[PDB]
């Protein structure tokens, strides 16, 4: 019977539904006299009017039935919110619930803890509009549209009984990000996994059009989504007697498959992909509102999008028809002489921890422990002499997260867009496979790596692929995202709107508890130009990082293998940051062993003792490298200087933490103007030669005593196609354009070195002539290493 | 008997096919020797391979057949390429067709053309391995995959007859753009439009990965096709003699079926939308190439991409199966002695300029004509005292927008997320109004303007909206993007991809003939904080632009309604720019008279007279706004400085074009060093108060003498939720705060003027302290205006 309801408790569901929706209406209107007992004036009115309706009716509807089927069942919800307008349907159940009460005991539950909770709302010194981290038992801030569904997935990717409810508008539902992550369903695991119930909230009408999805045909839409793998199911109408009936039938219908589906996936018996449940709702926009106001219709359509009535102060005619508006859900039954609700609103709320609004999953901090990671110089390569080896940066990599798989089979989990086999980093293959669960061939299981139960998630789309890490991690788990440098620009939205979900929550909000980093890998870097990709590859997606606060986003260009180990150790280890490692795929040269990187990634950035020419005295020249191919020409143009001019004095010095640069003042991690002062002298030039935008350098290095004598020489444009080498004679990082502006800058070279920058000229000349005839560097070149 | 084919044309379209794949690996290996004449050595070997050989056998396989049905119907194709590493598939037949020894002479159809034809392509000084501008018949770059069919969509926006064939691979339908991007055949018009074929390249596998639908049902898959509106149709096996009558029939049964609808369409007897014709291929991945080399299955499996052998120079035996792979095609009877394709090639292709790699389209500068623009100072609005007068500068706009597509009904179009009713420019909706092509019920006649035929698309996913733009900018026809500022990071991939197809276009190709420009409207600034949108919005958006050359961007922030027409005239002009406008939609003050935006417009920069305080002396500070909301706060904080500062001397000067401060010699149209130091003064201090990221200022700037002197203000962080005025309190671009700053920088008021930065502080104290009580600026701030 639990498909069916009986009539006295769809009073109540009733009776919590109007109550939300009058808290809902309260909130965005409402600065005093929150229960109505004096007749409403125009000083209780908000001023300024920024709260969202339009959402509010169909938020509440499906979260009271929830409530209803979480007390029979016994289940676990987090209800992620797709429009992300709708927090005062969200905020009025948190308090109905007695969460936020608890939560923030300002906003007791009484009638100055109305007064309060109305106040709070879309108020200067208050809770924000949007569903921030402010509101309690959300992990989705949904201002930006079209990333709710893959959140979604990412918080049941490793939670078994864990049941999401993700609500989708049809406004969203057109987007790109929210295309493609229907499609997510396939890849995850019903035997290890949680499940997650889409529903379509079609309410047919956007801010200002009528949806794409609503004006599709009722087989067309069904047809839609069929192919996306979703067994669909309809429920339409506006009358609320009907309406409570059909829609807590559906939500037993899909509930029971759910349950049907997991259990015989977890008993073996059924290995195969199933046609998940979803809802779709044809509820009217605004539906429970004021119909008709100045002669259009207000309900159900374009104009019901947060704003029922534009002026309400202006016109009292308005504030009538708000009043009569909030007198007919006729909060007089529904709440005591208190404030608080009545008896017959506790009892149908869900008690203690099942409360969906504190449901643990939502603040992940609590939920997270610490990584369990092998020492990473195990896997370091070994060198015995600092950049005459050379080897592959890439492998060590690998088999470091292979071993963190293991020790870690639950918490942890590996993203890429099919790079992982490209960036060579299949040593994680060894042990663990990608996860597709579709059907195979014989043919597949020689070629690649593929099973049901896997650790490694596999698509194209950075969109979904990023919104399930981000997802994982606020669920209070560990991951780990690897991809092309060239396409870092798809998830450059979806990284701010992270950034700004950690900012709030480590200073604004008290309750949230740390979460685990956000750890980007950006492999195959502009220089090499490889065979995938567009041939103009942009590394401006540094520089929008940067844009984003010191204090929430940390950048490492490692140089080596041992260097890049010693980064992703540390940053598996972080918190509160969004970490982006910058490394590249072709082998090079390694320069510090497994010892030194450590001590190198400690400081972050250090001087070079054996690439340094003198010690004891005052470097005429500080050369500077950033990234790991512009370290080997910034190498190789210390070692052109050292050989024809050996009185010359050099510092070489190597940044792997980019924000070092940023002066004490603007944040603590940066270093001291002492410090900074002792690395590059207060006098002499620095040469940096920085991968990415060569501007970058100035940003963060412009508070610097020595800003004026730092040159910065780094990516300015790209030709068709280059080879390695002289695309770097274009953007005047190689070896020997570096060489030359040393001899400029270095004010006793200017007229020594006039003859070996004459030569210089004629080895750059050389070399481009040479790449014309064969197409490819010289032996000499891609064979350097390190003279002495 | 069109559907079927004759076995002797069979043989010649199956040679033009050989030939196809034949100078398709040449151009991958070969680099001398191109007939094979001699046995093959390593020397003619390339020694790094760039090329792409998975997608070559199935652009080939449908062009040659493509070419048989342009012979018959006498049609007009483009063939937008979706993977865009299919380029030596383009290229092969464009040199077959002879379109390619026309567009370059030394790519004669000769022995040593065919000589400089392999050499050429991946190497220095070559032609690219994607699709470029260099590549005649070309519109879509193809290097970043989902955008290829917004671009299929784009070029048939207002050509009737044309019809565009788009391939489409089933790896790049994982992308987010490419799953939207299929609804809209819904906005497309079959009455005054083209038709538009897609072809869904289904091989089954990609780089390193099968294919998400290739792994789905062939049920489902029809499902979801049938959900976007497409009528599918299905070709499958690996049996050329099979294949070759199977698919060409298809395309005979697809084309007749677009006839039928166009001309339905035409004769207005079935006025409805039609299930589109589409083709779903299975082919295996490079099934013409070799099957096994390394013990692993080369063909139709991942390896098949890329390069099919890893090393050639180095085995000895890879050559030996490379040169069997040349020698399965028979390329001895493809080409005579002189090297040329022999007669029965010759006969078979098109003749003239129906050839689709010689399409006019495609060279879509030729096709442009000069948009007839009305004079703008009729919609300009009237302003007896600049500063006093306050209008809306949105609704000036949108009356020019109308006049326009009056006098320019075909080769005019606007473009909006939903946001065109929100921007108030709903002056258009009076004479055209937004094309949906759908269901219709009488509520939304009354609330929106929909019909069939119109002028103005509007769809959410700016994804598909912006790819049909640039489209539609390449095919010669004139465009206009508005869009609020908040969502612009989510076009920041696709503006990079157009701007470098203009900045190739531009200095390497020269046979290019320049189209009109890209020109962009943002709106709803991060500043005012409107209903919609998330609160912490980003004007990083202006920042990444201005990464990419100032020769092919430009940005303008014009501060009111008059000076936003001058811009939206002049920007209408242009050519081979994008260019980005950042006006606000909030009702604010004007400062410019017609005939004054106009001369402003002129020089980009220019002192304000009025606003200035003394002319003929030399000023004490300078004060400069950039954007239209802190123009208003630089205006009040001058204001407030004359008030209290009867003798000091303040010069205001607003900035429209953000290029001009960039040196003359960065670009020849920044302001020289005497012109900037004419406006800027050499010495005085300078407070900028830029909208935006205030280091940007100091990345155009750097060169100047007076840099050391600038001061910015600029967007920084945002709250939760604030004012207006307290946003930008916290930002420090307040009046209040652009007074303070004035004082500590001007040398002789940091003695006199301590009075006066006490009684700052106090108004932005009180002003915070009304706002946390009210929830509203004070009417005096609001109703601000200039009172000399
Ligand atoms: C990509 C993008 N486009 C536009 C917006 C502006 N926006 C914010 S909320 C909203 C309404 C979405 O409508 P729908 O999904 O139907 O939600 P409903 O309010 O009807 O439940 C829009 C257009 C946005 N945030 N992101
Ligand atoms: C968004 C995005 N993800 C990944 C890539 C890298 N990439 C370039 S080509 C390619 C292969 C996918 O091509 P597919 O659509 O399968 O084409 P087909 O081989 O069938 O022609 C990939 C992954 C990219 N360019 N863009
Ligand atoms: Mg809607
Ligand atoms: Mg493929």
């Amino acid at each position: 019977d639990i498909a069916t309801l009986s009539p006295n408790e769809q009073a109540a569901i009733d009776a919590w539904w109007r109550a939300a929706n009058y808290l809902s209406v309260g909130q965005i209107y409402l600065r005093d006299n929150p229960l109505l007992q004096e007749p409403l004036r125009p000083e209780h009115i908000k001023q300024r009017l920024l709260g969202h309706w339009g959402s509010d009716p169909g938020l509440s509807f499906v979260y009271v039935h929830l409530n209803r089927l979480i007390r029979r069942l016994d289940l676990n919800l987090i209800y992620v919110t797709g429009p992300g307008h709708g927090a005062p349907a969200l905020l009025a159940n948190a308090w109905l619930e007695g969460t936020y009460s608890e939560v923030y005991p300002n906003c007791q539950q009484s009638t100055a803890g109305l007064q309060q909770f109305f106040k709070q709302f879309s108020f200067p010194g208050g809770i924000g509009s949007h569903c921030t981290p402010e509101t309690p038992g959300s992990i989705h801030e949904g201002g930006e549209l079209g990333y709710s569904l893959s959140h979604a997935f990412g918080a049941a990717l490793d939670n078994p009984d864990l049941i999401v409810a993700c609500v989708i508008g049809d406004g969203e539902a057109e987007t790109g990000p929210l295309a493609t992550s229907w499609h997510s369903n396939k890849f995850l695991n019903p035997a290890q996994d949680g499940a997650v119930l889409p529903i379509l909230h079609l309410n047919g009408y956007k801010i200002a059009n009528p949806t794409l999805l609503s004006r599709i045909s009722h087989e067309e839409l069904r047809s839609l989504f069929i192919g996306y793998g979703y067994e669909p199911f309809f429920v339409e109408g506006n009358d609320p007697a009907i309406l409570h009936g059909v829609m807590a039938s559906t939500l037993a219908t899909c509930v029971q498959k759910i349950q049907a589906i997991q259990a015989a996936a977890r008993s073996g018996e059924s290995s195969d992909r199933p046609m998940w449940p979803m809802i779709v709702l044809r509820t009217p926009k605004g539906w429970t509102g004021p119909a008709t106001i100045k002669g259009h219709v207000v309900e159900g359509s374009w104009r019901s999008h947060q704003v029922p009535m534009a002026d309400v102060l202006t016109n009292p005619e308005h504030l009538q028809l708000l009043e009569d508006w909030l007198r007919s859900y006729r909060p007089e039954e529904l709440f005591d002489a208190s404030g608080a609700p009545v008896a017959e609103l506790q009892a149908i709320a869900p008690i203690g921890d099942r409360r969906m609004s504190a449901n643990p999953v939502t603040n992940g901090g609590l939920l997270r422990r610490a990584l369990t990671l092998p020492d990473f110089r195990d896997q370091a390569v070994s060198v015995p002499a600092p950049g005459k080896s050379r080897a592959d940066s890439t492998r060590p990599l690998g088999q470091f997260l292979r071993e963190v798989i293991r020790h870690n089979p639950d918490n942890f989990r590996l993203f890429g867009p099919d790079e992982t086999a490209s960036n060579r980093l299949d040593a994680v293959y060894e042990v663990t496979s990608k996860v597709w669960l579709g059907d195979r061939i014989p043919e597949d299981e020689d070629g690649g790596h593929l099973s049901d139960r896997g650790r490694v998630m596999e698509i194209l789309s950075e969109h979904t692929l990023e919104g399930w890490l981000e997802a994982y991690l606020l669920t209070g788990r560990h991951g780990f995202f690897a991809t092309y440098e060239a396409f870092a620009h798809v998830i450059d939205s979806m990284v701010n709107q992270h950034a700004k979900w950690l900012d709030v929550s480590k200073r604004e909000v008290d309750w949230r508890a740390p979460v685990s980093s956000l750890n980007i890998l950006l492999s195959s870097t502009v220089w090499r130009q490889d065979h995938n990709g567009f041939s103009h590859q942009d590394p401006g997606f540094i520089d929008l990082v940067t844009n984003k606060s010191a204090r929430v986003t940390r950048i490492y260009l490692p140089p080596d293998a041992n260097c890049l180990l010693s980064v992703a150790d540390h940053c598996l280890r972080s918190t509160d940051y969004i970490n982006v490692i910058v490394a590249d795929k072709q082998s090079h040269l390694q320069y510090l062993d497994a010892e030194a990187a450590a001590r190198h990634c400690a400081k972050g950035i250090g001087i070079w003792d054996w690439a340094s020419n003198d010690q004891g005295a005052s470097p005429d020249v500080v050369i500077a490298s950033c990234g790991d191919v512009v370290t080997l020409e910034a190498l190789a143009a210390t070692a052109l200087l050292r050989e024809h001019f050996p009185d010359l004095k050099i510092r070489f010095v190597n940044v792997v933490d980019l924000f070092r640069l940023q002066p004490d003042t603007e944040h603590p991690h940066g270093l001291s103007d002492r410090d900074f002062d002792s690395l590059f002298t207060v006098d002499k030039p620095i040469i940096f030669n920085f991968h990415g935008y060569p501007w970058l350098i100035h940003k963060l290095a412009y508070r610097r005593h020595n800003h004026n004598n730092l040159h910065v020489r780094g990516y300015k444009e790209v030709g068709n196609i280059n080879t390695p080498l002289e695309l770097a004679i274009r953007n005047q990082v190689d070896r020997f354009n570096l060489a030359i502006d040393v001899i400029d800058r270095v004010p006793h070279l200017r007229d020594r070195g006039a003859h070996v920058k004459e030569w210089l000229k004629d080895q750059i000349h050389d070399h481009i002539q040479y790449a014309y005839q064969e197409g490819i560097d010289r032996p000499e070149i891609n064979q350097w290493q390190w003279p002495f």
